[PDB]
């Protein structure tokens, strides 16, 4: 169906491990979109074709306003091209580097938008497993959108792929290679809530080996400026035991969320 020839390419939007993402406009319709470019050689040397297919499968079929759309794909012997919804206000990552810390209202609104999208996902037993600021994008009204379903699967699951980069958002069961479920995304939600308020993730460390130690032991402390209600939500989400983590509904109905979020469930 589609091919490269159908598109005028524009400025580089961002870069990932395999992904190189470009602004693009579709010649006949003038539709603006984002083109994610993957190199087949890199994909094969890493053996992550199954991830690519899972990404295309899962994300093309989901439909939620806080989830980034995927319209289609094509290839051309060197590369694979995913055709995505363009997010005009960039990443949450970028926004956090601009402001250093988010206030409480900004944080709770992001958490609500996140919890809504994740609840939709979990209702299909889809778990994302790679929730972090580089993979959260912003729509034209500033609304949060989850993206990059490269690592998503159906629960329950084990991990058959090597953990490549940062450990900062992964729960103890994932880094210890154990079996896991939905509750992994709840842990990541706690990590995110903390990093939104403090400006760095709660188990951050200088080396891999040490980050690993801080996560399996759940060693984190709060700065003075973190309020009691934020502390309560975060302490509930960062439980070593998955079953002790709240349901998403309890996150959306938590007093601190309801008092600070400007969007509803
Ligand atoms: N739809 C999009 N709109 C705007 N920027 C994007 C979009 N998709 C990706 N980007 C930018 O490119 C980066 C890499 O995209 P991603 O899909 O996460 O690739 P990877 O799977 O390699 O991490 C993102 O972190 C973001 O900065
Ligand atoms: F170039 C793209 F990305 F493939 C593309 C082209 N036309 C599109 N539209 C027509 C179909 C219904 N949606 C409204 C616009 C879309 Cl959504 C994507
Ligand atoms: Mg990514
Ligand atoms: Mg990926």
């Amino acid at each position: 169906q589609w091919a490269l020839e159908d598109f005028e390419i524009g400025r580089p939007l961002g870069k990932g491990k395999f992904g190189n993402v470009y602004l693009a406009r579709e010649k006949q319709s003038k539709f603006i979109l984002a083109l994610k470019v993957l190199f087949k050689a890199q994909l094969e040397k890493a053996g992550v074709e199954h991830q690519l297919r899972r990404e295309v499968e899962i994300q093309s079929h989901l439909r939620h306003p806080n989830i980034l759309r995927l319209y289609g794909y094509f290839h051309d012997a060197t590369r694979v091209y995913l055709i995505l919804e363009y997010a005009p206000l960039g990443t949450v990552y970028r926004e956090l580097q601009k402001l250093s810390k988010f206030d409480e209202q900004r944080t709770a609104t992001y958490i609500t938008e996140l919890a809504n999208a994740l609840s939709y996902c979990h209702s299909k037993r889809v778990i994302h497993r790679d929730i972090k600021p580089e993979n959260l994008l912003l729509g034209s009204a500033g609304e949060l959108k989850i993206a990059d379903f490269g690592w998503s699967v159906h629960a329950p699951s084990s991990r058959r792929t090597t953990l490549a980069g940062t450990l900062d958002y992964l729960p103890p069961e994932m880094i210890e290679g154990r079996m896991h479920d939905e509750k992994v995304d709840l842990w990541s939600l706690g990590v995110l809530c903390y990093e939104f308020l403090v400006g760095k993730p709660p188990f951050e460390a200088n080396t891999y080996q040490e980050t690993y130690k801080r996560i399996s032991r759940v060693e984190f402390t709060f700065p003075d400026f973190v309020t009691e209600g934020a502390r309560d939500l975060i302490s509930r989400l960062l439980k070593h035991n998955p079953s002790q983590r709240p349901m998403l509904r309890e996150v959306l109905e938590h007093p601190w969320i309801t008092a600070n979020s400007s969007k509803p469930s």
